[PDB]
């Protein structure tokens, strides 16, 4: 090993493993010369005030002799800049007595130092660097303790024997990222991990939780301190090529430095940020500089701590008085910047301490240190455990204790394994079989104070952890300034919710966080905004044009009070005036009385066929065949071959043929529907002939028998050509009802029926017309 | 470490790790007494004449003064039972002298025994154990050597640095993997691979390549020699739930071992094996009462090789003689069964060496422990490259070499980077910078000693690596073995490869190795049995009830010499010789010579309205019409108000509608295609109204004329009645013309044409009967 060490001599020595600096240099060896350890070029003050606040806990111990008295503890402590070589460097030196039953070949000096064996040791920050150390004190049982170290698969015991944390799992800072956007109601969000122990097993499990809260997620991505800078500008190109305005963050401090360089360079905004922990209180990256594309930064944090004296312990710091410190020295240059020796000019080792703005003393709360501070301590008070062993009553076969001066690890881990006993602020340090406690974490915002622009972190609430899921966690909203100011919620989102007329569809590959809104047609009105699909109306309605709530009703074919229909019914009762005008003459100066009556009745026949239609009023078609068939009478009473009332014989035929077709053919309107909006109408529904055979039993019967009788006595002038008007008057009869036919069968609704109607009302007035008025006028 | 070692001194210790057992206890500690190590209760011979190998080589060396004269070799050798527990246990003691730099505190003693540090260090086998001790000696520079560790983690040489092969990579042995399928022609197989560095990467780069050549996997499994025993029985249901008869395992000797012996408890058969290399020679494994579930194994392994006196050296063995091994004593006892000290009876220690049978003694070739024996020598060869160091010409800087007697691990590893020499057999071992060399492979088949039941391995061929892509790779099939005796290649493709009927389409999920087949419709034929689509039919064709080459035509809707057709043709020509006969009797004995010219123009005119149609065949039902309006004729001459010759006032009227509907309807025959399978026919396809108009101006304008003047003559008896006969045939021709309309309307192809020619000659022959027989006759 180096001089770079920290070592005190002591009857137990502790040793531990630290990050003075964050990142190493990367020189490649070329084997043409001899070989060497690289120098790792960067800093971390607040690994330094780690250091201090490791020594620190270990004095008190040292001095207070009601912990462990008659007691001097060594230590020989090593930094670990972030490299498991050197950690492994280190750590070689710390399995060193527990050797000499594997190397032997010393035996002329196996006890001349007379080495206490390193009985435990407090571990390390990275994750990486844990599990690399723990493999090997697994074996010789020796315990280890880490206190930043926070991946899950070091809760494994069947490898990690020897392995215990003062620092909680990773499975309720997974629970809890889950659980603060499902607070902040978001489904679509990509993910930025960091490519080792601590990123990838972590964001595995939040994944875990994303597909069970049925969060799609857009991309997850790994980078480290070492990453290429193409791989940095194409995961760059890979977010702007892609939209989720929330980003987790889940990696450690120097890591994301390259990455947040290059962005700040590329301009990046609108993107904001969630945190894990490791990096949510990340000064080097904490910089106001940033503040412009970081802010409305989310994150968690452990609670603070409490050192008495711990302050001016750490401005008891003098290179001249590091006799116990070999990084001091280099820390008193590194501050002032200077090169001190018993460009960059000399030392004084004078200079004030509290002078300088650095993260090593200019904190504001304990979390790590006091991990650390607390952690030294549980090592102590189980081997106080062991100091006042109960004379029978130890962790052993029959409680049988074994000596303070000959102890091992072994021994001190079976007491650690049961430790159970309190804070100096009173909480019950106890380990269960994950090695570990769980305590709460806070939850921040990095805002902003605003005249000095050094980002101020402010508690925007918290996570409790114990409590149960959907219970855990707290938030007051009313601190959040999203984007650093923006006080409202952002969206991110993938597809909009979209509006009422377009039911949400589905795109194949893609799930429910980013679908398509299609608008259904024909009968949409599909009313909440985001409802997947839409219904089909009832009968009364249609659709509107924004295809929101259908209220178009149908049709209104019955032309009862139609204009158009009303002038026809005024001109049919014209003619029945007319006809009664002519029944007046024919009364003042069985022709003269059924042949008029039979006429009327044929007249104000279709006049009870128009309006809405009904059961009544759609049976009462076949009075208009039976009134025409009666008014026929006069066409076989005033033949020139002149028992005049023998007309039953027909008209009981065709009230037979009505009495048989009222119960073949439907005495009801049919209200059919041809069209889509407006298809109300009435259409009758004859069964399949009985009008049409009725019609020709009837009408061109009668007509045909008068036309038969009249062809010889067409060419015969009688009563003032009453034979020649009575053979136009058939004739007219026939042409009106063969008009009506094709007008009937090429039509529909209101533009059918009336065509009959006033066929009918046209024959009945040129029949009667050219009867009366060439009767009468004369 | 224990007395189990295998250690002589010399002047530069070399040391090596070797599983002299397979499986290790697993005891649980539980701290209340003082840990211990483990005993591992399994062995392997092999391992042992590895040990063997080993120290053989190494005497040679030591024997030898043309291989480094006046050095004798130490070597400090330890078991690895396939623990990487153990593999650090041992390895701690290997970094030792060169910790004095860091462990210092021995200061009385630090050159007593004065140890030369171990300078390199032959391997370990298995790929885990490798990869946990290649980490330590990254640090150091310290070359390690393997022999078995073939994973191609290891080819990385930022993290392993110190560290080389005398074994190929698994790069080439999976692309064998793949083109032993491709060879095989096999779309769908399911693989197992241990759950270590030396089954999930190669199994990965399989799947790479599995992708590569489109072979769908159905599934990827992991065992180990700890496996849970619920786990292998469920991945025994995987299989049987599943069907792939090639199975590609991918493991080391004992972790199959629990599988296989439960696999032999569940008796499943037919399913047939590929084996990685690993294991392709287990001699455990290979074993007859499992012969029945394998066999037919085929696998690769390294070609043999030679060491002179090797036999007789292995059986060079006694108890009492291993003053450098540890392990003899132990392997003595436990080939003899017995207890020898100084239940299991005693031990004699002079009981004959090649009297049982063992795999120490009982191989065939030398492949493991000849890459053993050639590593040994590598390093030696490097060394003596450096032992004699060309004068200034070293591998340094300035080529400024060192001692021999102060040499260090770098200069060694440093001179093996670039080591450039031939075997004992003449192979120019030459390390790259992924290093290992690269050879070939043989491929076996597990076949049997028929009459002894031990398993032998036929080569059935090799795979070259030295050639390319599509060209490494010779398989001489002529003795490979399906399941051990079937001589048939299986079938393991997922779906089957269908008939020719049904195209192949595809399921989706599922790809192109398990597809689904479909019989497609209506012009299927599908002729080729594995094409995935079909085609449709030309038009001269419909499908076969198999759906296979479409033959069957269409229809032959033409009556020309048809059987129901050609007795009316025959009933026509007999009217035309009925006709022949009445004009023989007016000639014998204008209505005289006309009437019957254009009578039997009228009869004769369908007869050329029959057969197979064509252009002037349709044209042809032009004159059907105007030779019956000239034979019409007689209808105006021979009436009772009977210049004569004036029938061309009509004739012309109907020859310019003719005319004119030439060039206006189709005179041409129209195949239509109503029908689907037969479908050929003939219509004609006149224009809209041509041929209904000219036949209402033509035939009943003229019977209505002939109508209109006889119906004063119809009462009217003249010439015996001859008005009445006229009256009754233009009543029949009327009626003949009125029952051919919708018998033309509603009907098609051989059933629409025949009505209006038969109607055509009815009327014919009814008009000539009723005037001529009539007039003749009497
Ligand atoms: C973003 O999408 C999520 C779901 O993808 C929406 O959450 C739903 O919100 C509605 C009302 O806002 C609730 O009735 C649902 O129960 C929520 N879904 C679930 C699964 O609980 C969220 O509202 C969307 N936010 C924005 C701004 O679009
Ligand atoms: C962890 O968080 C919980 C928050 O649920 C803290 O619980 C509080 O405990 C005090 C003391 O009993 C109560 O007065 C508060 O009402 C609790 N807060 C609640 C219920 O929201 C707890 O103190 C925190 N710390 C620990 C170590 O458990
Ligand atoms: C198993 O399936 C494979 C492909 O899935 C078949 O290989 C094809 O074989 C045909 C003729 O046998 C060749 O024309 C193709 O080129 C082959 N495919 C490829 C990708 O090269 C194989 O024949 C099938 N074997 C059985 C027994 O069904
Ligand atoms: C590896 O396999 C190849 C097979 O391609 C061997 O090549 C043979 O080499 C000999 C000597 O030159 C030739 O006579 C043979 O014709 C080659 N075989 C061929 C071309 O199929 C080669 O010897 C093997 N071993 C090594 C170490 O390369
Ligand atoms: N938990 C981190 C270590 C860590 C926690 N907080 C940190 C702050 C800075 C650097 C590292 C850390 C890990 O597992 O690796
Ligand atoms: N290549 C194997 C080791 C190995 C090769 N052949 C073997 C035979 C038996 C046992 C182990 C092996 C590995 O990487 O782990
Ligand atoms: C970065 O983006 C912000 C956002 O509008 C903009 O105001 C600023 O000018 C940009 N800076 C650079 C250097 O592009
Ligand atoms: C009592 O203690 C001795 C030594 O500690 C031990 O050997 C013995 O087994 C113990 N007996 C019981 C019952 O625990
Ligand atoms: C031991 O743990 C239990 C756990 O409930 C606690 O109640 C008790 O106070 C603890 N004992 C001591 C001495 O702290
Ligand atoms: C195992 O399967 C084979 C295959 O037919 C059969 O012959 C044999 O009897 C089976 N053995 C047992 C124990 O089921
Ligand atoms: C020559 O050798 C010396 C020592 O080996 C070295 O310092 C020097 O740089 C070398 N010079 C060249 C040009 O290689
Ligand atoms: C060194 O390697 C080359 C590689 O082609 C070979 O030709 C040469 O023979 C080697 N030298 C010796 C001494 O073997």
């Amino acid at each position: 090993g180096p001089d770079q060490r920290a070592q005190k001599k002591g009857d137990i020595i502790l040793g531990g493993l630290f990050p003075i600096h964050f990142g190493v240099a990367a020189k490649d060896q070329d084997l043409k010369s001899r070989p060497e350890s690289v120098e790792c070029i960067r800093y971390n003050f607040r690994g330094f005030r780690w250091l201090q606040a490791m020594i620190f806990a270990i004095e008190e111990i040292n001095s207070s002799p009601a912990l462990l008295p008659n007691l001097t503890l060594g230590y020989r402590i090593f930094d670990t800049c972030n490299t498991v070589s050197k950690a492994l460097e280190a750590t070689l030196s710390f399995v060193a007595q527990n050797k000499i039953d594997s190397l032997n070949l010393d035996e002329f000096c196996n006890c001349s130092e007379h080495i206490p064996s390193t009985i435990a040791v407090v571990g390390a920050t990275g994750s990486g660097v844990s599990t690399a150390v723990a493999n090997l004190l697994g074996l010789f049982y020796i315990p280890q303790v880490s206190y930043a170290s926070s991946s899950r698969l070091l809760s494994n015991k069947n490898q990690f024997k020897s392995f215990l944390r003062t620092i909680p799992n990773d499975e309720h800072q997974a629970t809890a990222m889950a659980d603060i956007i499902e607070y902040f109601r978001w489904n679509w969000v990509g993910t930025i991990a960091a490519d080792d122990d601590y990123g990838r097993p972590g964001i595995e499990k939040f994944r875990e939780e994303a597909e069970e809260r049925d969060i799609c997620i857009d991309f997850s991505e790994l980078i480290s301190q070492y990453s290429d800078e193409e791989e940095i500008q194409h995961v760059v190109e890979v977010i702007q090529n892609s939209t989720a305005k929330v980003i987790v963050v889940f990696s450690s401090g120097p890591d994301l430095e390259p990455l947040i360089k290059e962005i700040v360079r590329r301009n990046i905004t609108g993107k904001i940020w969630l945190a894990s922990e490791a990096w949510a209180s990340s000064s080097l990256i904490a910089m106001p500089q940033y503040f412009h594309v970081v802010g409305g930064t989310i994150g968690f944090a452990l609670k603070a701590g409490q050192i008495p004296g711990f302050r001016e312990f750490l401005k008891k710091v003098h290179p001249r008085k590091s006799v116990h410190n070999g990084f001091a020295k280099e820390f008193w240059e590194e501050t002032f910047n200077c090169h001190l020796q018993e460009f960059r000019p000399l030392c004084t080792g004078d200079e004030n301490i509290s002078s300088v703005e650095t993260p090593y003393i200019d904190y504001t709360h304990l979390r790590i240190s006091y991990n650390v501070y607390l952690a030294v301590y549980s090592i102590a008070h189980a081997l106080q455990d062991i100091y006042t062993c109960l004379p029978g009553r130890g962790l052993f076969t029959n409680g049988s204790c074994a000596d303070i001066k000959k102890v091992e690890a072994w021994q001190v881990l079976k007491h650690l394994r049961h430790l159970n006993f309190t804070n100096n602020m009173g909480e019950q340090v106890t380990f269960d079989e994950c090695g570990d406690l769980v305590g709460n974490y806070s939850i921040i915002n990095w805002h902003l104070s605003p005249e000095d622009g050094s980002i101020v972190f402010k508690e925007v609430g918290y996570y409790n952890v114990y409590a149960k899921k959907g219970e855990r966690l707290f938030i007051n909203e009313e601190k959040i300034l999203w984007s650093g100011f923006s006080r409202e919620v952002p969206f991110s989102n993938c597809s909009r919710d979209c509006l009422a007329g377009t039911r949400k569809g589905i795109i194949e590959g893609e799930p429910t966080c980013c679908f398509e809104c299609v608008e259904c047609p024909d009968g949409e009105y599909s009313d909440e905004t985001d409802a997947s699909a839409c219904n089909k109306c009832p009968d009364d309605f249609w659709s509107n044009e924004n295809h929101t709530s259908c209220i178009a009703k149908e049709i209104e074919f019955l032309s009862w009070t139609e204009p158009f229909g009303i002038a026809l019914t005024l001109f049919a009762v014209l003619g029945i005036f007319l006809t009664a005008f002519v029944l007046g003459v024919f009364i003042k100066f069985e022709l003269s009385y059924l042949l008029l009556f039979s006429l009327l009745c044929c007249f104000s026949s279709s006049l009870f066929f128009i309006g809405e239609p009904q059961d009544w009023t759609c049976r009462l078609r076949q009075p208009a065949f039976g009134i025409s068939f009666v008014l026929c009478i006069s066409c076989i009473l005033v033949k020139t071959n002149r028992q005049f009332l023998l007309v039953f014989l027909c008209t009981f035929m065709q009230i037979v043929i009505c009495v048989i077709w009222l119960y073949t053919a439907p005495p009801s309107s049919y209200r059919n529907q041809e069209l889509e909006d407006e298809i109300i109408f009435i259409t009758c529904h004859e069964g399949s002939l009985m009008a049409l055979g009725f019609l020709i039993g009837y009408t061109c019967l009668l007509a045909a028998i008068c036309f038969f009788f009249a062809f010889k006595s067409r060419k015969l002038p009688e009563n003032f050509n009453e034979a020649k008007f009575i053979t136009f008057s058939m004739l007219i009869f026939f042409i009106v009802w063969i008009s009506f036919i094709p007008a009937y069968a090429s039509t529909y609704g209101k533009f059918v029926s009336a065509v009959e109607v006033i066929a009918i009302l046209a024959a009945s007035f040129g029949l009667l017309a050219c009867i009366f008025f060439n009767k009468i006028y004369i």
